[PDB]
DNA sequence: TCAGTGTCCGATAATTTAT
DNA sequence: TTATCGGACACTG
DNA sequence: TCAGTGTCCGATAATTTAT
DNA sequence: TTATCGGACACTG
DNA sequence: TCAGTGTCCGATAATTTAT
DNA sequence: TTATCGGACACTG
DNA sequence: TCAGTGTCCGATAATTTAT
DNA sequence: TTATCGGACACTG
């Protein structure tokens, strides 16, 4: 009876596609699955939430891995207890396990926690690598998209500011920004 | 600052083997909690108070793991305040703390591991007593009254009132008596 | 074909129990196998009967998993041999067979985290014993002469062969009885 | 006290560099190391068997990974029980567990049967995509390096079959094996 | 003193499949 | 897994 | 011919710590 | 582990 | 009827670090 | 994590 | 004023299956 | 889980 696809994302790009081809050649229906992208930290991941409504006594979720079903091990179980008092199981296809009985929710919860672990430390890699390079004078995040050398010019040669962000379809603020850090 | 969490769920007194397991491990009396739990999952009004006498740099110590949480998502939920409030705790038996970040893995292994062998045992006993049950085993508390005494009377043809009185019992156990025997 | 292995390190006939088990399993008598183990690890005679007379498409039955084996180095042996022999274990308490690849990794598990727990109790118990020990407490077999009489005997100039006769007990123990109460 | 570290390869490449340049990196002396490479089947991890030897009671071997001790678990415990015996414990840096103690070794046989068990089934992938590609006529294994149109030229012409295997600098048996495969 | 022919085979080489 | 190298081994001149 | 002294030790039975 | 049992062994009378 | 100036800030964008 | 966009908010003409 | 009949039920105590 | 206890409730005399 009724066997419904979730699927996942969180690398922000279009990696979705392996995952729901992977759903749908284990025998899904494209009109039973249910996906939801990254936005951030809030991201409530709508499609789940709306997955828990529609179904009933007697069906099954399909996962690609795990770590689709949620982050964190807390999560995951509640998920899945929610889930079980619904009276509904999840196979995780690539894992094998079932939340089908007693002895696999067991499995789930070990070898979550057992990556949710192994995350932490790729963290403390990542991110002492990334210190690293910080030091060794390594510039982050957005390039600087602003002619500043030519804004700089504006200033100097005393003229009003808005008129400035009028002049390069910018924003006001930004121009105040550059200026009071650049002296 | 170290401090002792303890619980019983039998509804024994077996609670003063536990705690001096920790009073012997150099808890002070002072800084021990407990908890009767009889029917509910708000009766951790003991912990609920530790929960909150405890600062940065303390530890509390537990006998067993399978003491401080229930489900292992209790479990986690109860590592998981204490984590970011600044506190650790040490379970005595198992031998492992929520210290090392490695611990906090094991801790949730040898748990979820427990509390699979844990359920099985629910429905493992279910199905021994269903089975005891049918199979002809009386159950419940032992019938005390002399029942063929109250019996006698009625089928002598006298009023249920008086019954009760001349054995000093219920009158609702009368009737239940003769209710029951018929 | 249904077969049951059993076995008991307690030196003591709770095999009866675990037997009935899986004779209530469906396995017949003339299909299960036993083993005492008193000292040494080639007391596996019963199962080494076992692990010829089976053949592929059978099925072994244990009451837990912990019977099987011993060591988890063991288990894996064992259930290796069966497995590409094409027989596979079913655990019937604790609700596993070999039979899925994924059971496999579960016996592993399962008991790598009891030959945890289990060598816990040890290191637990020669403490707890030692601890008793020092504390007073006297140990092995009761004394059950009375001690106090042959004493008196030998205080009384009385040659040691003659005191054994007359209580009909060892000659070595009145020797020891004095060579020890002085 | 004397700290040993050991390192493998299997991927029968220079991969050794960076797993030695992390045990040296984790405090360890070049004259303190061991290597071994992937032969086949046979390859019996010779500089292990080494190692095994002169270390004493109160030693620590570092490990980069897990599964570089030892391929599948009923080894990785012999193996430890084996060190474990002469006194002797080991930390895996990356996966960050040491046979120092009761509680550590059962992690290692987990964490080693969760993987060999997540082995079995990559390969039931990697098998399955390999045959898949069989079937669909792809071409398999070492590439045809014989100009074998040269030499059913040879035979056809009657000619000695080594006086041919002597004009190419090739086995004679391959001349035999070309002409009785392809008629 | 070897001399060439036709099989059958372990040992290396060069490849391919999907994480 | 498929392609080549070297050879040992049985005949036959 | 056989009787006793005293030290040691392998073979059982008895008992214990802890779940 | 301890207790008690027969029973071997080396000297002694 | 708005009109321009100088702060301080949530929300997106574009980046980077190592498995 | 750092760079830009839009704005709300307090003054001041 | 007060006495009895009979049904129900919440509050304890008593007991049990299984480790 | 069942047993026994006081004690409420609706009728009846």
């Amino acid at each position: 009876m009724a066997l419904f696809g979730y699927a996942r994302v969180s690398t922000s790009q279009q990696s979705l596609d392996i995952q729901v081809r992977a759903l749908k050649d284990a025998g899904v229906k494209a009109n039973r699955i249910f996906t939801d992208k990254a936005s951030g930290s809030s991201s409530d991941r709508k499609g789940l939430d709306l997955l828990r409504m529609k179904v009933k006594e007697g069906d099954v979720i399909l996962v690609k891995k795990l770590d689709r079903l949620g982050r964190d091990t807390a999560d995951m179980i509640q998920l899945i207890k929610e889930f079980d008092a619904q009276g509904v199981s999840i196979r995780f296809i690539d894992d094998g396990i079932s939340t089908d009985s007693y002895i696999g929710k067991m499995v789930v919860t070990i070898l979550s926690a057992v990556a949710q672990a192994e995350r932490q430390r790729i963290l403390q890699r990542t991110n002492e690598g990334r210190q690293e390079a910080m030091a060794k004078g390594v510039v982050f995040g957005r390039k600087r998209k602003i002619d500043r050398d030519a804004v700089l010019n504006m200033w100097q040669q005393g003229l009003g500011a808005s008129h400035i962000s009028k002049t390069m379809n910018i924003a006001r603020s930004t121009v105040y920004k550059v200026i009071n850090e650049s002296n």
